[PDB]
Formats: structure tokens, C-alpha cells, sequence
């Protein structure tokens, strides 16, 4: 049995995740970076070292939308989103098909047709989650940009997928969940994006996210470092132990970035590290190391349950 056999479709059920044969569900695992700066690591050998090795229950692919990502290059961005997916349904772990675009808003007929795209081809796949939008700046406002945003991707995706979560991003580099808790989308298996770097974001981040949890929203972590906001420097082991404190308290889902040798604190691998996946000790950053090490030490007992 693999993880996906074990806890089958995912739901939302006030604050949590939940699985179909009545589990309360908490996934961990790895984002890779932007597809089109780091393509080569989308590739199912990735993938089963990410399960094998790491213990990922779930992988993100970040689709890059601007600067040279899936509007200018449609078919080939597309390509790299589906090999992981492919390779996640082949070795029965979860995974992320993430919109990683700082501007979605402006090009929804683009973002409609991807996600229609996908879901028509994996709709029936329990694996999926969907990712609509990563990050929406600071400007860009819950009630007049994202939700009607997420709400047109939302229901071209329901055309084709009735129930696999979709998880929608929030206003300042998805920090302000609280905006997205007054005003929830009212629709089935909906769950918001929270995004935190433990250099910059400590515990009123963490009070930001329980007064949206208080507020009776579920929370998705698909993206998260281990040192400062700007993926460099403050690397701050200490105050992820925190954070992983309160996301395991409320069984919030969470995903590390990332997947990348490029030479900055939050690559999870040094530069070079081979696209194959296999990276030994020495392949791995400081960062990489804290974050394999928690998802071996607590998703290692679920793989083992099997």
C-alpha cells in the first residue's frame, strides 16, 4: 500500500484536512523551484528519491507564470507540471500543481485554461491538489483581485473535478489569511495559503494563522523556509522547530522550499547536486539537512504503518 492508498481522497472538514476513510490528514514534503529556472529537477527519478529517501507524502511543482515561465511557454512549463504529476501518481504520494505566479489576476483566461487542462486530464486522480495562485503581493487585495480570481479557476476546475482540494493564496506574499477568513470562498474543499521564512516571520505570523483558524478556515503551509524572507541568510533552525510546533499542533499541511542548487540558504541542495536525485550528506545544505530530517523522523511512522 502507498501513502495515497492509505488515506485515498482528501477533503476539508472545517479546520482540517481529511481523508476518505475518516483520517485527519497531514502531509509534509517538498517544493521544487520556479519550473522554468530549475526544470531539471522535474523528473520522476526526483520524485522517488523526494518519497523514498526524504519521506515526502506530498511534492509541489512550481510553475512559473511570468518571466519566461507558462504564458510565454505554454506546452513546455505544462510538460515539466505533468512529469511530476505523472511521477507522484506512479509512486502514490500526493502532489501540488501550483500556479506560481505573483500576478494571476491579470491573466485569467491563461490560468482558466491551464487549470481546465489539468483537470480535465487528472480529475478523477486522488493525488491532485490544486494551487491557483502562490503568492499575491501586497497590493493585491482578497475581495476585488483574489477571490473573484480564484473563483473563476475554481469553477473551471469543478467542471472536470468535484472534490480534490484546491487551495487558494492570500494577500501579502500569502501572509494574510485572516482577509481570506472574513470573507471565505463558500465552496466545497476550499483551503488558504499560508507562507512564512522563520528569518522574518515569527510568532505574529503564527497569531495571524490562529485568528484564521478561529475564524473557522483551513490552512495549507505549500510553501515555507528556514531563514529569511529573501531565501537568503537568518538561517533560523530554532524558530522553525517553532513553527513545526504549532503547524503539527493544528495538523497544518507544510511544504519546504526548496528543490534548487542554487547557491542561497533556502536551496535544499549544494550547487550541482546531481538531477537524479541520490544526494548523500554532502549534497545537501544545512537548510536541506533540518528539513529532511523532520520528515524522516515524522512521516518515517506513516510509510511504516504500511
Amino acid at each position: 500500500k502507498t501513502i495515497v492508498e492509505k488515506y485515498g481522497k482528501l477533503s476539508v472538514k472545517g479546520n482540517y484536512m481529511v481523508g476518505q476513510y475518516g483520517d485527519t490528514v497531514q502531509l509534509r514534503g517538498m517544493s521544487l523551484f520556479w519550473s522554468q529556472w530549475m526544470g531539471q529537477y522535474y523528473n520522476s527519478d526526483v520524485v522517488k528519491w523526494l518519497r523514498d529517501d526524504w519521506k515526502c507524502t506530498v511534492v509541489r511543482a512550481a510553475m512559473g507564470v511570468e518571466m519566461d515561465g507558462y504564458l510565454e511557454n505554454p506546452d513546455t512549463e505544462k510538460m515539466k507540471v505533468m512529469e511530476v504529476v505523472n511521477a507522484a501518481i506512479a509512486k502514490g504520494i500526493y502532489v501540488i500543481i501550483d500556479y506560481h505566479s505573483h500576478e494571476a489576476q491579470k491573466n485569467p483566461a491563461a490560468a482558466q485554461r491551464f487549470f481546465s487542462e489539468m483537470a480535465k486530464k487528472y480529475g478523477n486522480i486522488p493525488n491532485i491538489i490544486y494551487e491557483v495562485y502562490n503568492e499575491p503581493l501586497q497590493a493585491t487585495s482578497w475581495n476585488k483581485d483574489i477571490k473573484p480570481y480564484a473563483e473563476g479557476v475554481i469553477t473551471k476546475i469543478r467542471v472536470y473535478d468535484t472534490t480534490n482540494i484546491i487551495v487558494v493564496g492570500t494577500r501579502q506574499w500569502s501572509q494574510l489569511v485572516t482577509e481570506a477568513a472574513a470573507n471565505p470562498i463558500t465552496r466545497q474543499n476550499i483551503m488558504y495559503t499560508l507562507h512564512f521564512y522563520p528569518g522574518t516571520h515569527k510568532q505574529e505570523l503564527r497569531n495571524e494563522a490562529q485568528k484564521a483558524l478561529d475564524m473557522g478556515i483551513a490552512l495549507f503551509v505549500t510553501e515555507y523556509g528556514t531563514c529569511d524572507a529573501s531565501g537568503n541568510g537568518n538561517f533560523s533552525p530554532e524558530e522553525t522547530a517553532l513553527w513545526y510546533e504549532f503547524l503539527d499542533a493544528h495538523k497544518i499541511s507544510y511544504c519546504n522550499w526548496s528543490i534548487a542548487d542554487k547557491p542561497e540558504t533556502a536551496s535544499a541542495i549544494v550547487p550541482a547536486a546531481s538531477p537524479y536525485g541520490g544526494w548523500a550528506d554532502y549534497d545537501l545544505t544545512p537548510s536541506g539537512k533540518l528539513v529532511r530530517d523532520d520528515l524522516r523522523l515524522k512521516n518515517g511512522p506513516i510509510f511504516d504503518s504500511l
